[PDB]
């Protein structure tokens, strides 16, 4: 079960992602976690990756692909992978299928996560995030039981530095000219797949689903 997920910003990855895992326990390996992670400890992957992450542009090919490529190689990548956030762009695209092509992994889906891009400002502004578990919640559509705190642990929920209004933009552009280049792309291939990401959580993961029990 080799999966890939992609979509504007805030268009739902993590939150369909957190669904998939718990369904079909493949590692969730999503680059702007990982970018993030790495920021937080100051790896000098971390500290290069973070300029352009502020800015709300996207990390230089090369390096995205190369944390990538160790990624997929991991043991716990054996049964299948659900990728995040990656590729994003033609190129990465093009690297990861040499890279699948060397593990002997084939893309199963490409599934593109359709949410119209004038909602999507709101979707992330209102995010807010658990600092201890990385799930997501939203001030109206899928508030914590109680506000600035998870449901889960009880860890403090958090607003992404890259979460206000400049930022959210510039992500929606820089990321909306790289979205029909790679529909396209994998369209051709053969395994795109589109669901409708503007309705309730757990019919948009139906759909996701679907397509899903057709990989054991
Ligand atoms: N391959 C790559 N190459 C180069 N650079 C790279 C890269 N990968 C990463 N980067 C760099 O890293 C940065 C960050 O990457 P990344 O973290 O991957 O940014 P993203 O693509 O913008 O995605 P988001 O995490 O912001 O949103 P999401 O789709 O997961 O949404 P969520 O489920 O939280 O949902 C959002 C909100 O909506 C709510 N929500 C979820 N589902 C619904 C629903 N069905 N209805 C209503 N609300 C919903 C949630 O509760 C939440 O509040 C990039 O900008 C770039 O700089
Ligand atoms: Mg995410
Ligand atoms: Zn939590």
């Amino acid at each position: 079960m080799n999966l890939v997920l992609m979509g504007l910003p805030g268009a739902g990855k993590g939150t369909q992602g957190e669904r998939i895992v718990e369904d079909y326990g493949i590692p969730h390996i999503s680059t702007g976690d990982m970018f993030r992670a790495a920021m937080k400890e100051e790896t000098p992957l971390g500290l290069e990756a973070k300029s352009y992450i502020d800015k709300g542009e996207l990390v230089p090919d090369e390096v995205t692909i190369g944390i990538v490529k160790e990624r997929l190689g991991k043991d716990d990548c054996e049964r299948g992978f659900l990728l995040d956030g990656f590729p994003r762009t033609v190129a990465q695209a093009e690297a990861l299928e040499e890279i699948l092509e060397e593990y002997g992994k084939p893309i199963d889906y490409v599934i593109n996560i359709e949410v119209d891009k004038d909602v999507l400002m709101e979707r992330l502004t209102g995010r807010r995030i658990c600092s201890v578990c990385g799930t997501t919640y939203h001030l109206v559509f899928n508030p914590p039981k109680t506000p600035g705190i998870c449901d889960k642990d009880g860890g403090e929920l958090y607003q992404r530095a890259d979460d206000n209004e400049e930022t959210v933009s510039k992500r929606l552009e820089v990321n909306m000219k790289q979205t029909q280049p790679l529909l396209d792309f994998y369209s051709e291939k053969g395994y795109l797949a589109n669901v409708n990401g503007q309705r309730d959580i757990q019919d948009v993961y139906a759909d996701v689903k679907d397509l899903l029990e057709g990989l054991k």
